[PDB]
């Protein structure tokens, strides 16, 4: 009965100088304070984001896992590490470097710390190669961003990558990143509060409404971060539009809501009513506990929202433990 | 009991020739085919969008309106006619006719057909005095968009505008418009399933997190179309961000969920669980029945969702009749 958190991030101890060998402007690296308790993710010379020790230090993280009653945590790249805009070969080198750093992180206690890998998604062949290599090396799966510029998950290159993983039994976490919105949502974390749930919804609907699930083998294990964004709540409007508009039916042979048996979501929706609706839509077998640790907006008491919810007790057990153990093949 | 429907749309019988007096190109007009049972919308030459002989030919509505237990139906501009892009005075000039053509469509039965006015929201005064003039002529309120044609949607410009309306007792229906993700969402009405609900959430949150409802008189009557988009589902995540991030609190002195008392939404969420969560969040006093009739994606059983739900009798009543009656002051 291990309590599993499957949505969490790490960032490796990369020096400015090493990041500079990749991109002096765009490669992230880590600056650590004096006391050693805090630091910032950097981009060239700019502060990109303040972080704390649990992000880069597995010893310290274990102690906090202990304090949260978290038995096993799955952790993956902070999305700033993706490098989807870089020249392909440099990005494939970078992913291999990041993925080895992840394995060194997990090696502190690989019974309790599991890792997912990143891939150079801008090149299908290198991405498939890196996925297979990383999983054979000990990663339990891959974390990708939800889009690659104007390419959403329905794009042939992304569908091909998903198919590869399906065929190789490689589970996928899809994480929103590089949020839409441009110039109008630049205050009060609006891109996190508005653009990010829209991104995740869009990625899910791109697979559904393009008929991608009719081409991708049922073996695909794929989870969408952050509760699937606004997907659960907006699904009625999607089923309605599908029934009453031809251009919505065009490539999708079944009502959209039926495809929920093809994917998973995490539980990070920050409200009992919201989580109940999510479980109602997805089914108790397809929601996994994830906290977004160790980021500020990560769940303060991991699993607390699930245990406070009105859900059945077996549904609670599945969300806290059972569903992830199965999804990521943890024993 | 009555059965009000505060969300429905119309488009007047403007000619190719007469519409060209504003803009033969960017200013829309109604092509009925020839006979009675069909017609299309032209921007001038091109076919903008097909449409339905019930959007106009009023009393036919009464058939539908009576065919579906409806009694009083508020109705307003199909968003094509906003012209927020344009030269101010000619859109000012343009809103006039549409608003005049509005009552002309309401003229048939000013008791069972109420209308709201469009304004040139791109110039305050023009929109102000037009909002003013239009109501005096019988309009029940004002429908605006969240955008301003191609805008970032916040300022004391519109703060002053909402204030203006709050003082002169002018209700507002906000309607999502000209959506956000541009080069993506090219298919399957993705802009309607994804961009528009995010847009409406963005409008609302922009008011809350700007600390606008603090300076706007509580007298403001404002309703958000389509259930407030994804607002209700995503609110927990918004409250969590406000509680744990300073920048989210910079201008909003209360948790955002505390501001639900300053606004209204319709019930058009096409799902019972979605509806139940909507009501749990906003309160029975602040959700109203609406349909987006006669549009294809409009509710097919006007009020049937609300009616076949398991909410309280007071709830069903305040939603189908009570709140519509008070918001728009209707007997
Ligand atoms: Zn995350
Ligand atoms: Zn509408």
């Amino acid at each position: 009965k291990p309590r599993i958190d499957m949505h969490s991030h790490f960032f490796p101890r990369i020096s400015e100088q090493e990041a500079a060998k990749f991109d002096a402007n765009h490669a992230p690296w880590l600056q650590v304070s004096a006391k050693g308790d805090t630091g910032s993710i950097m981009m060239g010379k700019n502060n990109f984001r303040p972080v704390y020790q649990a992000l880069w230090d597995p010893a310290f993280r274990i102690e906090e896992m202990d304090a949260q009653g978290v038995d096993v945590q799955v952790t993956c790249a902070t999305p700033v590490m993706f490098g989807y805009t870089w020249e392909a070969n440099k990005a494939a080198q970078w992913a291999e470097r990041m993925n080895d750093f992840a394995l060194e992180f997990a090696a502190h206690n690989p019974q309790r710390i599991k890792v997912l890998a990143q891939v150079p998604l801008q090149d299908l062949d290198l991405a498939c190669k890196e996925a297979s290599r990383a999983v054979a090396a000990g990663h339990l799966g891959i974390q990708i961003g939800n889009h690659l510029g104007d390419k959403d998950l329905d794009d042939a290159t992304l569908e091909a990558f998903l198919t590869h993983c399906a065929n190789e039994d490689i589970p996928i976490l899809v994480h929103p990143w590089d949020m839409m919105g441009g110039q109008r949502m630049k205050k009060w974390m609006l891109p996190w509060l508005v653009a990010m749930p829209a991104e995740t919804q869009l990625a899910i609907l791109s697979l559904i409404l393009s008929g991608a699930f009719e081409r991708i083998p049922k073996s695909l294990k794929i989870c969408f971060g952050h509760g699937g964004g606004s997907f659960a709540f907006l699904l009625g409007a999607v089923d309605n539009a599908w029934r009453h508009r031809d251009i919505v039916r065009e490539d999708c042979p079944r009502p959209p809501s039926e495809y929920v048996d093809r994917f998973f979501v995490d539980s990070a929706v920050f409200n009992p009513g919201a989580l109940e609706l999510l479980v109602s839509v997805m089914g108790e077998d397809r929601v996994m506990l994830g906290s977004d640790y160790p980021f500020p907006l990560g769940e303060q008491k991991i699993g607390g929202l699930v245990l406070s919810s009105n859900l059945g007790e077996s549904a609670k057990d599945k969300i806290i433990s059972g569903n992830a153990s199965k999804f990521f093949n943890i024993n």
